[PDB]
């Protein structure tokens, strides 16, 4: 069965204009993940600063910013949790929701700063956003039923040794209240003729969940064949890039091979698996293996890879514009 919106390619003119960083624009990107390298766990003020960040930023685009707070159980008592959901354009049906998770690890061994995990995909997000700004709100006015839409889960680490009621709080919650919260149809802007809406879950077209993001060199696979079509665009946008000679490299001549075009057999605990029980489209932007650094004290800014996160960010660009004809 294939893909419910039929995915035009990107324009050679848009290709190159998706693929171009300034300096400006690398000095933006690196200014706004200033904020996230911090140690931000959940109960913390550093946390609640983040997360006013991420809302400030967003609400300052113009976009609908609404917040999923509750208190949960976890092994270390009460703890609260707030989710950051941003929706570009609140009344269209369909959703191509980006997504990642904002509170850092308790790491029992010192402070982590979780550069990967997952500061980079946080920062990658609002800088989408901001960079693609004007296109973004001009798409908004389209009345086509599509718009973008950013989840920042709170609470994707466990408070010890991982389990299925110690991690995910923040997923786990909003998959269950959107999977609570009954719509249909005719309540919503321009939905696709065929589609079947019963609840909140539902108007998630796809979920691009971005996590561990920034290590030198990542491997991504595609790890779900409902996704296929869309894993697809990233693997062709990628070589196009590289076609047109816009990605860094060390050395002239080579090539960036991120996105491979394969899929692989694993299974990833994160926070799509509360979506994916719920049938939501899920394309897992997760390297493998993990970084090096992956909960140790060395997931920190100077492990980052700047020329790969330049590269990264091309893709999402490009990606973005692609899906939602900007
Ligand atoms: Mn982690």
């Amino acid at each position: 069965l294939k893909w419910p919106r039929d995915l035009r390619p990107l324009a050679h003119h848009d290709l190159l204009y998706m693929g171009q960083i300034s300096e400006e624009d690398r000095g933006d990107f690196n200014a706004t993940l200033r904020n996230f390298l911090v140690p931000r766990v959940v109960g913390s003020q550093k946390h609640r600063e983040v997360r006013e960040f991420i809302v400030r930023s967003l609400k300052d685009l113009d976009w609908d910013v609404e917040e999923d707070c509750f208190d949960g159980q976890t092994p270390h008592g009460i703890k609260p949790f707030c989710n950051v959901i941003a929706t570009l354009n609140p009344s269209a049906c369909h959703r191509l929701v980006l997504a990642c998770h904002y509170d850092s690890l308790l790491h029992k061994e010192g402070t982590f700063i979780g550069a990967t995990d997952s500061a980079v995909p946080c920062a990658q997000l609002l800088y989408l956003a901001r960079s693609l700004n004007g296109k973004l709100q001009n798409q908004k006015t389209r009345g086509d039923g599509l718009t973008l839409q950013l989840v920042f889960f709170d609470g994707e680490e466990a408070f010890e040794r991982w389990s299925s009621h110690d991690s995910l709080y923040g997923s786990r919650h909003l998959a269950q209240k959107w999977h609570e919260d009954r719509t249909s149809a005719e309540r919503l802007e321009s939905c696709l003729e065929r589609s079947e809406i019963a609840n909140q879950i539902d108007r998630m077209e796809v979920m691009v969940l971005l996590d561990l993001l920034g290590a030198e060199n990542p491997r991504f696979y595609s790890y779900f064949g409902e996704t296929q079509p869309v894993y697809r665009r990233l693997v062709n946008i990628e070589s196009r890039l590289n076609d047109a000679g816009l990605m860094e490299l060390p050395r002239r001549r080579r090539r960036t091979n991120y996105f491979s075009n394969s899929s692989t057999v694993g299974f990833i605990e994160d926070d799509h698996i509360p979506f994916l029980k719920r049938s939501v489209p899920i394309v897992h932007i997760i390297p493998s293996p993990f970084p090096d650094v992956w909960h140790t004290l060395d997931d920190n800014e100077q492990n980052l890879h700047h020329p790969t996160i330049s590269n990264l960010n091309k893709i999402f660009k490009a990606f973005v514009s692609e899906y939602l004809q900007l």
